């Protein structure tokens, strides 16, 4: 009763104006635009960070990525969160939370200490950091391995073809994206053509393990499958549910029901699937009487790519679609679109519809989600994380004032509608060349008035360098804080 | 020094986003970013229409469009400025000007009594409301007749070949785009695909007149050397050149040396081509050493449009480019791309370079110029045009508060950054479907608030009712004010 369900769904590279209740015409998002219309819909929120694992650790940790020095991980990287970090599904299980986790980890798996063994229990994960339960994709869908991990076993794994993956060198003897062309449903860049697995190549090889092969285009079944069955089991006591999404991501393998729903070719379908696979989820709370006192979150790890690796016609087909509505950058980038992604709240008994326009940071739902469960923290404990219930459950309180935010190559700070870009000397070309995306980097700072320049176009940093100066020293204020408040 | 030359690039369907200096990276416009970077460009400027023919009359009668119901003029309409409404040319003949103007003119050539004789001496037209030469594209690109007015004649026009056109039914012996598809340089729509002029249907039929016919790949070459010419004779004397481009309007057929310079088609590679037209006649003007007492002003008769009638790419090769920026809409539209366009000043003598965020109306450079030039006007002339000439020519000043946008399906009204829509029944659904640009309407009252919503996506009218009844009062005041101030 005073501790409602958590249900969080957590998008793969969602941009700001992917949805129509964000202003899409191109693709038609039904089920999600129910949500912001008995919800609120914020049009300043932000993922922590430009990428998917450092805004994923800030999500769980409630505190900013760069302080761990987090960055996109490879397919076998070591869990990033201590077995004795705080955490969000931790805090909630001390006060009777059953918590799960579907769909993509991306926070790393195994100590460290040697490459993990896929053939055995994998161990630490998401079970010790304050899951229950758990069903992974373990890295990216386009990255090897391309298995279910579900809580410490490789799902179909058979003793008789043990499973190994190699980032550096072909090992076993499956076909790939370079030596088989003809077996391909898209083209892949060098980084993404190696091993092939139902019909597509991914990052890094792949031997053995074929009867634990996923299979992309029922992504959307399996996941939403164990997503019901989790709550059903749960349905009886309270229980946090973060499911998240391979969708939008690359490789877009849609379910062929969902092929040619939009002229946007796979990313515009993967759209599509992505808002059935939600109301799947949101079918079954109400179906189960649960929907109304659930605290639905709706949100997305970062910003907006077209051309990711594959040959899939997302920038050739993009038509009149601004995935990133009227924002400059997307995924990598330090300009707004980076950052600046849909969000969602949606809670019947305690939340009125609106729209906010309040600067606000996925990193407080930590702290909020303790002030709403009486959960008091630790003066070390997810320090970035600040009390924004209030804003969060009501579309007229403002919430942040500050808010830094962070790609590996630079990072920015918000003060209202300020917008803040530190200099730096890295040269990140790539972007623009591979990405077709703006990383937004400048060997001289950058100040944008987002009132009149939303588009970050005109530099006003030598028009205002006290400005400027102040900005940059409050970056460090936060770079070097420490404890809460 | 007291009277400065003037020339007036209007540009055809230039949107806010088409210009490197506001933005554009997939093509680079270097003669005209170069006269914003040394003179004024304003990021809230804005025709008076969201189509060519009332924007060009406010422009030349510093006075609304609706006022005399101006619409898009087919090829054959009547002059809409009456030979004694007071106008800016004719305003600048009194104080010893030069007028001339040189392309697009679509603002009616008949009396309207019988239709335009194209044998004949053709008057009333630009001669008779202003202007002492003129050297026209008649209506449009895509509009017969295919031929130039210079003054009052048609230009290589033989009497043993007249000349006739229709818009109805089918004249001449041409080939038309229905009837010979196999001899198109583009597909063309419906509309689109009457006679066959140069390898690209029209609207319309043309009878005759062969040794009259233009070729739309030199008007580059055409247009430049009659604008050339027009500053070398009058350069002993107070000169008012507006130079109204056929770029970036359809078809689009750059001449050979633009062709592939970008990755977005003949759209894209029509940009350039208008970029080196008007370094042509910016280099003229430096040659002559006129440039430094030269007021140049460079904008555009309405916002942007990708497919607007022939399959020249414009969508499918459009890439990253937003050609309208940020903003919502487009050409047609009552959102704010229909009328919020590029506006540059470059007056060295007078104006130091910036940046201005004003709100400003191209209606006010008939009083602003006016005000230059110490003129007097009458209390029935140019009753909308205001003395702006201060946030003119600093880009420190403010401008206008309040200020009306003009469809023919609805009016808006901006106040600061709120912006009001009226609403209408009137049915526009050709304009989503045919041109790919929301085109606004509503049955419901719209209301923004442009700072925090500059894509005009969150309805405000239910939220602040007493502030949607205030604009539409102040709109209704508009409407039937009829004197100045
Ligand atoms: O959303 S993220 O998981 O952070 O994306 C990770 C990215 O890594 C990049 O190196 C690849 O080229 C992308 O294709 C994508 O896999
Ligand atoms: O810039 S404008 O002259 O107003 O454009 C006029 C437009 O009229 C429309 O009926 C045609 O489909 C367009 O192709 C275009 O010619
Ligand atoms: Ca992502
Ligand atoms: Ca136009
Ligand atoms: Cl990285
Ligand atoms: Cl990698
Ligand atoms: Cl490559
Ligand atoms: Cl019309
Ligand atoms: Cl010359």
């Amino acid at each position: 009763a005073e501790k409602p369900n958590i249900v969080l769904f957590y998008v793969d590279d969602l941009g700001w104006g992917d949805l129509s209740s964000y202003g899409a015409t191109e693709v038609n998002t039904p089920n999600i635009d129910a949500l912001a219309k008995n919800g609120i819909r914020f049009t300043d929120a932000h993922s922590s960070a430009a990428t998917s694992s450092p805004s994923r650790y800030s999500l769980l940790t409630g505190e900013h990525a760069f302080r761990k020095n987090i960055r996109i991980l490879k397919g076998d990287a070591p869990l990033v969160i201590s077995e004795v970090q705080k955490t969000l599904p931790k805090m909630l299980q001390t006060v009777g939370y059953r918590t799960g986790i579907v769909g993509k980890w991306h926070l790393g798996l195994g100590d460290g200490n040697t490459p993990v063994n896929w053939n055995e229990k994998v161990k630490p994960g998401p079970l010790e950091v304050g899951f229950d339960y758990s069903f992974l994709i373990p890295a990216t869908g386009d990255r090897v391995p391309s298995v279910f991990l579900e809580n410490h076993d490789v799902v179909n794994l058979e003793k008789s073809d043990p499973l190994f993956v190699n980032y550096q060198k072909k090992i076993g003897q499956r076909p790939t994206g370079y030596e088989n062309p003809e077996l391909l449903k898209q083209g892949a860049d060098e980084q993404h053509n190696k091993s092939i697995i139902n019909g597509v190549s991914r990052i890094g090889w792949m031997q053995g393990g074929e009867s634990a092969e996923w299979h992309d285009e029922t992504f959307n079944i399996v996941t939403s499958d164990k997503a019901k069955q989790f709550i059903s089991e749960s349905s009886k006591q309270p229980f946090f549910l973060l499911f998240s999404f391979h969708d939008i991501h690359v490789p877009r393998l849609p379910n062929e029901m969902f092929r040619g729903k939009t002229n946007m070719g796979a990313r515009g379908d993967s759209i599509v699937q992505m808002d059935w696979t939600t109301g799947q989820v949101v079918e079954k709370l109400r179906e189960l009487n649960l929907l109304d006192n659930t605290l639905v979150i709706f949100t997305s790890d970062n910003g907006a790519v077209l051309t990711d690796g594959y040959d899939d016609e997302a920038l050739k087909r993009i038509g009149t679609h601004k995935q990133n509505g009227p924002y400059r950058g997307g995924k990598y980038s330090i300009y707004e679109a980076g950052t600046r992604i849909p969000f969602i709240v949606h809670y019947p008994n305690r939340v009125k519809p609106g729209v906010s326009n309040s600067l606000f940071s996925q990193i407080d739902l930590y702290a909020s989600i303790a002030e709403l469960l009486g959960v008091p923290l630790e003066e070390t404990e997810a320090i970035d994380s600040q009390n924004q219930l209030s804003p969060l459950f009501d579309a007229s309180k403002l919430a942040r004032k500050t808010l830094v935010q962070e790609t590996p190559h630079a990072k920015g700070l918000r003060e209202n509608s300020w917008k803040y870009i530190r200099p730096t000397e890295k040269d990140v070309a790539w972007v623009k060349a591979k990405k077709n995306i703006d990383p937004g980097t400048s060997k001289a700072p950058q100040l944008f008035d987002l009132d009149t320049d939303p588009s970050e176009l005109h530099n006003l940093a030598a028009k205002y360098p006290d400005k400027v100066k102040l900005l940059e020293q409050k970056l460090q204020d936060i770079e070097l804080q420490s404890i809460r408040l």
